[PDB]
């Protein structure tokens, strides 16, 4: 058997990279806040950095955060952070919505310098709020992006005196000395990647809805991690309705439905079920309360 | 402004083909047939045709649907049949999911065949119960697809005896044998095809939930038909919770949250709302029941 539980993660003291993601507003952000909540628990220090370009990881702690690792306020070893894309003039020129789906090399290098900044800090394990967007897994083409430039760079060092100042490339760049920066970056983003790829340090959390469309962008997102080769073992399936009105019996009727599908399709993992609360998830004292049923499994 | 009801569409005599699509189980094939039941109230005779791969027409209805025309039981000028796509090896040879976006010309052919078929019957007008997958709007490429056909057909038969019978092509093919088929399948899909984008006699029905991923999905689907210039006036919003028990209440403050942004979103709209029903809408006399709302708005 697999509990209903994020207890196994929780207790895995040898992750470091704890993706959360889902699609449509089913409580993504939420789980991400509450995942590390309960994670600063156990924990010695937890830093929670946010790919998702709604920014609601504020909205969520009601506080502002940016591209500066700031300590949640009713925490001591919570930290979290908004990271920006960064793509550039250049990213876009060098490009049926998939049209936008591969990654510059701009957009790349921004996101190497700020896992390198991550490094530094020190933080014992790391929450990653994806982004709910068609690009949930955009970051995952960062290496080929940055090898593919790091190629096409290193072929131009062959193309290289008595002209001295006026004897350099027309534009400015020093080839030798990008070759250093593009081979540092392509380092970073290679230790971080073959990381990700080790299921004793990364794995990720998948966020649902008992819905057709969310249940079905669920397996959807679960191939596609599985492609690239990241471990993913729990679900998460949210907004769920819990036992003198008849109609809303028969919506009930409905989850239980999808609810055996879940649980035959993955019964590999852990389905965690949360119930639809009365008021948003909103408040800390709130988001603690929630964080509690991904470890204890709710009852009536 | 514009009631919140299908009495508009009922009410159009011109109107020849009526599209119902809906994406992921939101009640797209119940619509189909409640709307067609309707229509047989008012209409002289009602074709049922479904591109639906699932033939959930036969489930709604309890009764098999072929290729055929058959008559639905419990009516006299209400009649059903399931198209097949008929798409051959050659097609698939010829060729993320958008890899078998585009159809083949053996495909696009078959359809056009059918098309020929149910002009022959003179039915009155046609609801037409699209597939709730990706390619809802694949049948909108057969156009192209013939007159590329035509096209590689008629340029072949520029280039083309004292050799008898031995001077055919090999295959047997005869060109200007077959540049009549094509021809003719080509004449009756650019018919049908300036129908559909006749305002008097083609409109568009969405079906949808009151969620995001549904939401989203039909503003994705009204935008592609809007492209292809196919007209859409109606939302059916289907499986709404109407007002002891607490937590089903909050269930219903998210809908009411959804549908205001529907009612803003699409003022131009006759936004259809469907309550969720307490057992399966499958009867005749249930359908009938459920496609009395289609013109008189619920009311607890
Ligand atoms: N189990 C739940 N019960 C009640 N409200 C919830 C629940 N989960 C999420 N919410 C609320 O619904 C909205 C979900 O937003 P969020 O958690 O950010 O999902 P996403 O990040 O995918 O949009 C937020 O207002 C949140 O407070
Ligand atoms: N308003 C409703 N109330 C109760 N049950 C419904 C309602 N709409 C659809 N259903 C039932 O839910 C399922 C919806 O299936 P269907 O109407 O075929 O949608 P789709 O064709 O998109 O799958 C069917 O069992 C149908 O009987």
């Amino acid at each position: 058997l697999m509990e209903p539980t994020l207890q196994s993660i929780l207790s895995q003291k040898t992750l470091r990279w704890i993706f959360v993601g889902g699609k449509g507003g089913v409580g993504k952000t939420t789980t991400s806040c509450s995942l590390a909540i309960q994670l600063a628990k156990v924990r010695k220090s937890v830093l929670l950095i946010s790919t998702d370009p709604a920014h609601n990881l504020s909205d969520a702690f009601g506080q502002k955060f940016g591209k500066e690792a700031r300590l949640v306020d009713g925490y001591s070893n919570l930290s979290a952070m908004e990271i920006d894309p960064n793509g550039s003039i250049q990213d876009l020129l060098a490009s049926q919505d998939l049209a936008f789906s591969i990654p510059g090399v701009d957009e790349a290098m921004s996101f190497a310098e700020v896992l390198k900044q991550v490094k530094s800090l020190s933080y014992e394990v790391i929450v990653f709020d994806t982004a709910p967007t068609g690009h949930t897994l955009r970051f995952l083409q960062f290496p080929t992006v940055l090898e593919k430039a790091l190629a096409k760079l290193s072929q131009l060092s062959s193309q290289f005196s008595i002209l001295g100042a006026r004897g350099g490339l027309p534009g400015g760049q020093n080839i030798d000395e990008l070759l250093q920066k593009m081979e540092s970056l392509r380092e970073t983003i290679s230790e971080v990647n073959t990381q990700f790829k080790n299921p004793d340090m990364t794995t990720f959390v998948c966020v649902c809805i008992a819905e057709f469309l969310s249940l079905y962008e669920t397996e959807r997102m679960i191939q596609e991690l599985t492609s690239y080769g990241i471990d993913t073992h729990a679900i998460v399936v949210n907004q769920l309705l819990f036992p003198g009105c008849e109609q809303c019996n028969a919506r009930r009727k409905m989850q239980k439905k999808y609810l055996e599908q879940i649980e035959e399709l993955y019964e590999d993992f852990n389905v965690v079920r949360m119930p639809l609360l009365v008021e948003e998830v909103r408040g800390k004292e709130k988001l603690e309360k929630f964080s509690e049923m991904l470890v204890h499994p709710y009852v009536p």
